This record gives C-alpha cells, sequence and structure tokens, in this order.
C-alpha cells in the first residue's frame, strides 16, 4: 500500500474521464470559432484536405515523412479500382537524423533532407525524373492551401532555428534549388495524422478520424466547412489537424497533473507546451516512469534506496522499455536484463514494483487518451444524423501498435465513452507514404 498509495496517484474515475473528454470537446469547439481560435489551445487547423475530391491522377508519386525520429523517403504507385485509388508503398529508405541538422538552422535541416532525397535517388536510379512529391510534415502549421502553410512551431523536441513562422513546402523547394541535382513538384503537404485517415477511407469509406499514438499524440477528423470559420465555405467537409497535444496549455489540465508531469514538462524542449501530449506520447511516457521510480527509491521503497547512475539521467529511461517490462511473462527475467542494462540488481519484488509502476503510468496514458478521441467521436455524433452512428478511425503509432495493453486499455475505454457509437479502428500498414501519396494524386490533378 505504501507503494500502492503512491501510484494510485495516477488513477482517473470514469467521471474523471468525461470531465476530460467535455473539456476537449469545448477546447475544440473554440479553436473553430473565429472570435477564439486564436488563443484557442487546441489549434484545430484546416489541413485543405476535402469532403468530395475532384478526381485522381495515376502513377508513382514521391512521399517525404518528417516528425518521427527518423526522416524517411519512399516511392508509392497510385492507381484505380472500383472504389477510389489504390495505393502501395514500393520503395523506401530511412535517414537518420544528425545533432547538427537538429541545433543548426531550418536551412541546415532541409539540405540534409534534400541530400538524403538525392540519395535515395541514386540508390533506385530515378534522380533524372520528376514526380509529384507528397510530404508528410508531423508538425503543427497553419495551412493557406493544400500546398502552403508554415511552421507554427516545433513539438516533439526539434529546434532547427529560424523555422517556426515559415512556409514549410518553401523550405523544401529552397533546399531543392540548393541542389540543382533534381527537380520535384511538391504538391501536398499533410500531418501524419491525416495522412494515416487517408491512407484507411481508401479500406474503409467510413474512416473519417486519424489518430497517431506515438513519440506525440494528434488526431485529425472531418468536420462540417459552415463550422470552419477560418475557412470561407459551408458546403461539404473539410478535415481538421486539432493538434490536441497542446490541450491543456490554457490550463485545463492542471488538476489532474502530478509532480512528475511538472517535472518532465519543466526539462523539456517546450515548458507549459503540449501538456496533453506529455501524459501520452512516447517521447515522454518512459520519462515519467523514470521519474516515478526515481521518487520511489528516495522514499526506500525500491533498489534499496539507491538509484544507479543512469537511472539518474534524464531519459535514461526509454518509452520501449516501459513496453518490454509490461511484457514480461511473470517470470521477470525481461524486466531485470532491463534494469541490468541500467545499472541496478533489482529484487524480485523490485521487479514487481517497476511493472506496477509502468502500468500505472501507461494506463493513465491509455485513458487519458480515449477521453480525447472520445470526445472527437462525440462531436462528430453531435453535427451528424444518427441511430447507432458506425464510424472508423485510422490509428498509427508506436505506443498503441507496440506496447502490449495499451490497444486494449484503449479500446475499452473509448467505447465506454462513446454509447450509440459502434467505433471500429484499423491499422495503417504505411499510413504516412500511401496517405500522402492519396492526397497528392488529388492535389496533382490539379498542379498536373
Ligand atoms: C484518398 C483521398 C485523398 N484525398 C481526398 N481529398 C482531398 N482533397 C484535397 C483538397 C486534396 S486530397 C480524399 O477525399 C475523400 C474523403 C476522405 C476522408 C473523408 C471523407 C472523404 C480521399
Ligand atoms: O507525431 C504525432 C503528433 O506529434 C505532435 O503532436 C505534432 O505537433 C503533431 O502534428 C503530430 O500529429
Amino acid at each position: 500500500t505504501l507503494v500502492e498509495q503512491i501510484l494510485a496517484e495516477f488513477q482517473l474515475q470514469e467521471e474523471d474521464l468525461k470531465k476530460v473528454m467535455r473539456r476537449m470537446q469545448k477546447e475544440m469547439d473554440r479553436g473553430l470559432r473565429l472570435e477564439t481560435h486564436e488563443e484557442a489551445s487546441v489549434k484545430m487547423l484546416p489541413t485543405y484536405v476535402r469532403s468530395t475530391p475532384e478526381g485522381s491522377e495515376v502513377g508513382d508519386f514521391l512521399s517525404l515523412d518528417l516528425g518521427g525520429t527518423n526522416f524517411r523517403v519512399m516511392l508509392v504507385k497510385v492507381g484505380e479500382g472500383e472504389e477510389g485509388q489504390w495505393s502501395v508503398k514500393t520503395k523506401h529508405q530511412m535517414y537518420s537524423i544528425p545533432e547538427d541538422a537538429m541545433t543548426g538552422t531550418a536551412e541546415m535541416l532541409f539540405d540534409y533532407i534534400s541530400e538524403c532525397i538525392s540519395d535515395f535517388l541514386d540508390k533506385h536510379q530515378m534522380k533524372h525524373k520528376k514526380l509529384p512529391l507528397g510530404f508528410t510534415f508531423s508538425f503543427p502549421v497553419r495551412h493557406e492551401d493544400i500546398d502552403k502553410g508554415i511552421l507554427l512551431n516545433w513539438t516533439k523536441g526539434f529546434k532547427a532555428s529560424g523555422a517556426e513562422g515559415n512556409n514549410v513546402v518553401g523550405l523544401l523547394r529552397d533546399a531543392i534549388k540548393r541542389r540543382g541535382d533534381f527537380e520535384m513538384d511538391v504538391v501536398a503537404m499533410v500531418n501524419d495524422t491525416v495522412a494515416t485517415m487517408i491512407s484507411c477511407y481508401y479500406e474503409d469509406h467510413q474512416c473519417e478520424v486519424g489518430m497517431i499514438v506515438g513519440t506525440g499524440c494528434n488526431a485529425c477528423y472531418m468536420e462540417e466547412m459552415q463550422n470552419v470559420e477560418l475557412v470561407e465555405g459551408d458546403e461539404g467537409r473539410m478535415c481538421v489537424n486539432t493538434e490536441w497535444g497542446a490541450f491543456g496549455d490554457s490550463g485545463e489540465l492542471d488538476e489532474f497533473l502530478l509532480e512528475y508531469d511538472r517535472l518532465v514538462d519543466e526539462s523539456s524542449a517546450n515548458p507549459g507546451q503540449q501538456l496533453y501530449e506529455k501524459l501520452i506520447g512516447g517521447k515522454y511516457m518512459g520519462e515519467l516512469v523514470r521519474l516515478v521510480l526515481l521518487r520511489l527509491v528516495d522514499e526506500n521503497l525500491l533498489f534499496h534506496g539507491e538509484a544507479s547512475e543512469q537511472l539518474r539521467t534524464r531519459g535514461a529511461f526509454e518509452t520501449r522499455f516501459v513496453s518490454q517490462v509490461e511484457s514480461d511473462t511473470g517470470d521477470r527475467k525481461q524486466i531485470y536484463n532491463i534494469l541490468s542494462t541500467l545499472g541496478l540488481r533489482p529484487s524480485t519484488t523490485d521487479c514487481d514494483i517497476v511493472r506496477r509502476a509502468c502500468e500505472s503510468v501507461s494506463t493513465r496514458a491509455a485513458h487519458m487518451c480515449s477521453a480525447g478521441l472520445a470526445g472527437v467521436i462525440n462531436r462528430m455524433r453531435e453535427s451528424r444524423s444518427e441511430d447507432v452512428m458506425r464510424i472508423t478511425v485510422g490509428v498509427d503509432g508506436s505506443v498503441y501498435k507496440l506496447h502490449p495493453s495499451f490497444k486494449e486499455r484503449f479500446h475499452a475505454s473509448v467505447r465506454r465513452l462513446t454509447p450509440s457509437c459502434e467505433i471500429t479502428f484499423i491499422e495503417s500498414e504505411e499510413g504516412s507514404g500511401r496517405g500522402a501519396a492519396l492526397v497528392s494524386a488529388v492535389a496533382c490533378k490539379k498542379a498536373c
């Protein structure tokens, strides 16, 4: 109990999640009206991907994904069958992100990207061609059009200087001309939430949400255009990147924020920002555990009171440990080897506590997230017909796909909050690559 008292702190009651779900619905409406959109913590951003597409182009497209831990490049082909486009990644390649790119200027970052883009085109001899290029850019962007928009600010721990405030698609081109090595027609810039929804629509036409629970946490949904005041028009629907990770930045979570959350936030690349994301994201979960463990040893409840050298350095506890720990079959060998690598010698009950700590952190994350989705799905259900409103949600992100139980805890809780709704989850088999391509395919029936 002395331990379970400290852990029970991470608990959230059914009534707590409802309160969170209602507060999200609120910030959502606030960021959609013109009069509040500006200081709304949930920015609710028009993506310019719209309800009824005009028509699509076929052929190969070049897709970029940045915003992950890693930058990726892939070529995807696009065709047409009975029900809309089919897409399929045909070639691909990842490129680690250097420290000299993340510290330097936006200009340096993008040249590095320009390079990897040429390196890629080498290995597959294609440097001589000019294809439509879809860009999945996993950051808050204020779009002027499907291929126009500026970076509002970095999240997840990117710093590249003098990037905020500028057009991203521009900079991409800027860097390609700083090469002459090749040409590319940049036709669409989309959020990963959005890339993922689109990749999934073609599978299930009812797929109208894209949720990412990976290093960050964000969601996007199809909204009524008359509700999108920042964009002119009333017919049809535009996809809206909620950027809900910023939920709580106006202080809507304060009654739920634990000391471990205050500490993570303080030391983060962005104090006071992405507060909701820091309860859930992968950038942050392993760190929450680490802080919890360190609290537990400072109360002589763990590791005999003595914390490791690494256990004491920030970020030393990787989110992917939290998974491994929660995967241990019950024999404790999975948990032991982990703490072993971190310079500790866990007793048996040491291991059993660390399991409990993870479960406490990740399960909070699961539920906190479900409130958010639930509040989206409720909002959609509100401006829309009804009986049992079926709806599909396209999902992606390591935390969701790999953490052994987050998925189960998350589905259960979402459903508890959404009666009358029959929610279906699909995991995007390469949703970035093909979501972008699919969106470029239709953007490019205008720019080609
Ligand atoms: C594959 C796909 C790709 N693009 C779509 N729409 C797009 N609109 C613009 C301005 C660019 S691409 C699109 O619209 C259909 C749709 C998607 C999600 C919800 C409702 C309709 C589907
Ligand atoms: O990586 C998933 C999410 O991470 C962060 O919240 C980004 O701001 C958002 O654009 C993205 O969708």
